[PDB]
């Protein structure tokens, strides 16, 4: 593979399970904590990460997850990362159904601005009925008018990061101009969902405009992904499923035009790194362990893993299944060597909920990457498109 | 007078001014420059400063002036110097006539989480007429309707800020109860302008909720103010309007049942601070001379000030009229003294637009205001509510 692989580090506070929090090692507060934000997103940095990223949800019942009750918005805290940390890109989820798309068009080219030029936006069409509910709707859209929806409001969006030329702010002192006036254009659409005359009020960053990630992963969503996106996350939950996708988005890039390599695709993985395969298990267990199996049984109460298991840990097993990547470094290094072989990845984020492995990964994970000429030896540069491999447009 | 003066710093980038640009002090870059952002606030935390403060708009044309054009948003930059400051508040307009509240609420609570209790907002109806294009509407709602608007969208902020109790996360992982569920409350708001069922998914801050600013100037807009707010932004035009207003605006509010004390009342100064009288004024006229008086005087061609002055003074007087606040420190802090003594003002928005004003002021008018009694000596503590003076809801 002539390119490197990348990650990056979703940092998702307390944690994306219902009882993780309860583990003596985990801060029950995590999730509104800036602290544990920075240390995370350095260790990232440390590890060499393309970016941080976090994922973000618009509604909550008392039955939710812990993280989603109370925690960060994304462009906030995304924003003051960026003056604690000097390379890693700063990626964050924001819904195309509910802002005004000047409105975000303007904080993320901002959040570029301020980062020299390591923004990311996870666009996202939004899935949460009730989120309508909190923005002064009935109900969401049908899925298919969704996406009709983002193709509009992405178009906008860079329709006006591109309001200003690179070089149109000449700042001539002497002469009196500020700006060469040939180089601003009003975007006037006028379009089904959205009108917007502009200019945008800020204009080109380090590396042009922000990347776009997108998450979709049904039919239409592959689409508009492999349409539309700079990167795509996925599920990983098997080798031969992630190959499929991964084969049919670089696939339908390539019927949309595109260079599938300027399409970069991101499996989530949760690696549990030990130093022996006994004691990754142990920390698979004592979080696994955490749920009250009197919930646990009847979520089951709706495979087969006679692999001499209770129905305990069946139960067990369910609220928090175990990762393939579980175990010593040389065997989640090589797991995760195969699946880049495989072409099911070019990289991955990485969910570190359970506490030290983000760390362990870093630490224990990386040097063999790099020591097999997998991963680089320091940073490619300063932008996220740098860092990534893509071109400025 | 029992309480102490109080300073908030505007940061304006390059400046409210067409031409200000130009002189050889100013980087005409100051506006998208991260770096002058934090000297500014790091300066103004330096002086003590309660909080500083991000004016905003939402609509351009190519005569707009050059700081307008391109410029940070406001969360994006206050999120980022909130974790290079350490105790000074965050104040940032944001408009009740575009963006949903539960976007606004979460972006502001988050802000206030990440800095420990130092956000701010001014709220801010919106002038621009073509902001309205920016945001898929032909034209703003009538000024009294704006206004209507805006104690809807205020009083659903606010409502989702007590989504949560200040001690409803318990953290129980003993028992596994990571919050009250008697502590959450579900807003429900079906309002005329806007529907939003709530929860939040953030809860309360080491401040409770972020400060409300007014900036409102009119009849209805005093009265909004002098109902909702906890500090006013006003005008300097001279020491007898300010006084009318401040007498005003702390009479309304007692007609609202409010102790007039709770609102802080603020006008916005561009103090010119030098070691002598006519230092001062060399550089007010390095800058009012930067103005091409082609333009100059055209503007003035649609007071009796026959000062010994040509007709190229008076069209550069008005391009960049002069302060009161110009001269020596003592001269400033005097003023500042005396308009404090006469109930025009609780404090001061400090606008720094000329080179070295800021630091100036800090360095030079800050311990004469401290070594005469009328300024603390170190912050009152690490939230805008206390420095500020104000309890928590
Ligand atoms: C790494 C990754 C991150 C995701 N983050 C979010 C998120 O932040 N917010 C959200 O609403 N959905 C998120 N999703 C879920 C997607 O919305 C989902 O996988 C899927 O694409 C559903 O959309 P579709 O029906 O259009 O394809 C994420 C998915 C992946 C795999
Ligand atoms: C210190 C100060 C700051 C202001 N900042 C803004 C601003 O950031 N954005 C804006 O649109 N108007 C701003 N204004 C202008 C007000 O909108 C204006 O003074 C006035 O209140 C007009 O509103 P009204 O007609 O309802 O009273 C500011 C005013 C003051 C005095
Ligand atoms: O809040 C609900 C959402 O938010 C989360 O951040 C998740 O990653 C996403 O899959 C879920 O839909
Ligand atoms: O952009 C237009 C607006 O933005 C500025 O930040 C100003 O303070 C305000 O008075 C003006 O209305």
């Amino acid at each position: 593979r002539a390119d490197f692989i990348q990650f990056g580090a979703m940092i998702h506070g307390v944690g994306g399970t219902t009882d993780g929090w309860r583990h003596p090692d985990v801060d029950p507060s995590a999730s509104t904590n800036i602290e544990f934000y920075m240390k995370k997103a350095q260790t990232a940095e440390k590890g060499l990460f393309s970016f941080i990223f976090i994922a973000d949800g618009l509604f909550i019942s008392e039955k939710s997850i812990p993280h989603f009750l109370n925690r960060f918005e994304p462009i906030t805290i995304l924003s003051a990362l960026a003056s604690v940390t000097k390379n890693i890109g700063l990626v964050g989820t924001f819904s195309t159904s509910f802002t005004e798309p000047f409105t975000i068009s303007r904080q993320l080219m901002s959040l570029d601005h301020i980062s020299g030029g390591r923004a990311g936006w996870n666009l996202v069409t939004s899935p949460q009925e009730g989120a309508a509910r909190n923005h002064s709707k009935s109900n969401l859209p049908e899925h298919t008018e969704r996406y009709e929806i983002a193709q509009e409001h992405l178009d906008v969006v860079r329709g006006l990061w591109n309001s200003w030329e690179h070089d149109a702010f000449i700042h001539n002192k002497k002469t009196g101009q500020f700006f060469d006036q040939a180089k601003l254009h009003r975007l006037n659409h006028k379009g089904k969902y959205f009108q917007v005359e502009g200019p945008l009020n800020i204009g080109r960053s380090k590396q042009g405009e922000p990347v776009v990630f997108q998450a979709g992963s049904s039919e239409t969503g592959r689409q508009f992904a492999a349409k539309n996106a700079d990167a795509i996350f996925t599920h990983s939950n098997s080798l031969e499923e992630t190959k499929a996708f991964y084969a049919d988005v670089k696939s339908r890039a390539a019927d949309e035009g595109r260079d599938p390599s300027s399409v970069r695709i991101f499996p989530g993985i949760s690696p549990i790194v030990a130093d022996t395969e006994e004691e990754a298990e142990k920390k698979y267990r004592e979080f696994a362990e955490l749920i009250p199996i009197e919930n646990a049984v009847t979520y089951l109460a709706r495979e087969a893993k006679a692999r001499n298991l209770t129905l305990r840990e069946v139960a067990q097993e369910m609220a928090f299944p175990r990762t393939l990547f579980i175990g010593t470094p040389e065997r989640v290094a090589s797991l995760i060597e195969t699946w880049f072989n495989a072409e099911a990845a070019d990289g991955f984020i990485v969910g570190s909920d359970i506490p030290g492995t983000l760390d362990a990964f870093v630490e224990k994970v990386i040097p063999i990457l790099q020591e097999r000429g997998l991963y680089r030896q320091d940073y490619r540069g300063g932008t996220l498109r740098e860092n990534l491999g893509l071109g400025i447009p």
